[PDB]
DNA sequence: ACCATGATCTGAC
DNA sequence: TGTCAGATCATGG
């Protein structure tokens, strides 16, 4: 199920596996949306949170723009998949500006239509000899289509508030595998996310965590444990498959832990 | 519509518009087959020529085997996308005993699939991390379900026996393009093969010469004139500067 | 490509 | 026999 931007981990692959775990809610809380792959595609009302405010700006401004604003700023900066001089003008004008719409424009041509802010708020990522294809409106689309149900929010987890009747899905960054992200988390923010999580338990409130065991060859033994205190599914097939024909050293585990 | 085997330069994608032009006829001369993507989807009769021997026995070899031939060999080598030196070992057995089905197995195994026969008769592609697939499932089906009604050969296109009611279509080298069967082709074998396709009309049988009279700046000249006398078509859409013609008479 | 994912193919660089 | 974004086709949320 498509998100709305190509994003680092997103789960549109698992979204279909992880929904038919979910329960029924008065309102679904996506703590860390990301790419919107999660919140664009169950019932609402829905809350879509994250850390990265520039990014939930851009989303916020999405609401109120048509493919032909979009088309109308590609053409203004004369983007194409070689056109690195107005890349880095586009770039500029963004940092300094902070049009979100020009965030949007400048995604569609960056390396791996990867978004990477510094902590000053500019936009570093290089030009990536890329540009809107013939399928890049269809997450537009899909985003169009999709949005009206949610209230997006860009707080750091722990200030967002949790009410009785909401389901909170989970999905942080992963401290063993790389993404530009992981830049906003540590040990120590995974112990508060943990204990955050528990205590939503203890007051009758459903979660669903996404993330990672094994990777590689390393492990997040903490979280190993904390999970044989709730419901634990493997979703990477491969994992499965080579625990009974095994030689050790192999891939990842993903799991998601719902209590 | 497939061709038999991947190959560089196959009229896969032309075919459509290019049949729009054929005409009819009592025999189909496929010229320089290749890959054969035109012999097995045209009517036939048809006759698949080709100055590579070892391609043609293949094909002629081809005709009489099953899939399960195929993976007992693969089975039987232990071939995968990562078994490297046993594709090694196919390759050495191939170039020793010059077996056509070896060939076949082998070719799946190597880089695109490419066939590069080398000054002595050795198959010398480097292995390309990678076996059979969908694909050759589907180009395998698609070759033993028209293979019926073509008859192979294997020689110089010089010496091929053109007779009255056919149909000779021909789809040489590129002298401006890069593929590894130029090593083939040269000034004066095109030449002759413009002189051969006028003897033709003279007795007044049809040809239709698929073509490139310009591609990356380079430009044929003496096929751009000798063009004025026949029937031209350019089918360059969608791929850029070059421009893909088909010339009849 | 079609609903969407993903394996594979192919034409620029 | 490199890289890879976009296209093609098989098939499974
Ligand atoms: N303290 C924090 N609070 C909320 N979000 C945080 C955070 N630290 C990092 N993040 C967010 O963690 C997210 C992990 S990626 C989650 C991906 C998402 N489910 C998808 O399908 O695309 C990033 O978007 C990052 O901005
Ligand atoms: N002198 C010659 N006589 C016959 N064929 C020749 C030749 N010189 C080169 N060739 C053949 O020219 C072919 C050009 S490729 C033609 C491709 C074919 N229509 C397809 O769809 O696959 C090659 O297969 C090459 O082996």
């Amino acid at each position: 199920m498509l998100g709305a931007i190509a994003y680092t981990g997103n789960k549109q692959s698992l979204l279909p596996e992880l929904k038919s775990h979910f329960p029924k809610y008065n309102r679904f809380v996506d703590l860390f949306c990301g790419g919107l792959s999660v919140s664009l595609n169950v019932n609402g009302p829905v809350l879509a949170n994250d850390i990265q405010e520039p990014i939930i700006e851009m989303y916020k401004r999405l609401i109120n723009v048509s493919w032909d604003d979009v088309l109308k700023v590609i053409k203004q900066y004369k983007l194409s998949k070689t056109s690195k001089e107005e890349f880095l003008k586009l770039r500029e004008d963004y940092n300094k500006t902070r049009d979100p719409l020009l965030l949007y424009v400048l995604h569609f041509h960056g390396f791996s239509n990867m978004i990477r802010i510094n902590y000053k708020g500019n936009f570093t990522t290089p030009f990536g000899k890329r540009t809107i294809n013939k399928n890049s409106e269809k997450r537009f689309n899909h985003f169009k289509q999709n949005c009206d149900k949610i209230i997006f929010s860009s707080l750091h987890f722990k200030d967002v508030k949790i009410l009785d009747g909401d389901f909170v899905y989970v999905d942080p960054p992963y401290l063993i595998t790389v993404a530009d992200y992981n830049k906003f988390w540590s040990e120590d923010e995974e112990k508060d996310l943990l204990n955050l999580l528990d205590s939503l338990n203890d007051r009758g409130i459903k979660f669903g965590l996404s993330n990672v065991l094994e990777h590689h060859g390393k492990e997040n033994t903490l979280l190993k444990e904390w999970s044989k205190k709730y419901n634990v599914k493997h979703l990477n097939k491969k994992y499965v498959f080579n625990i009974y024909h095994s030689k050790e050293k192999n891939g990842t585990d993903e799991v998601y832990i719902f209590n």
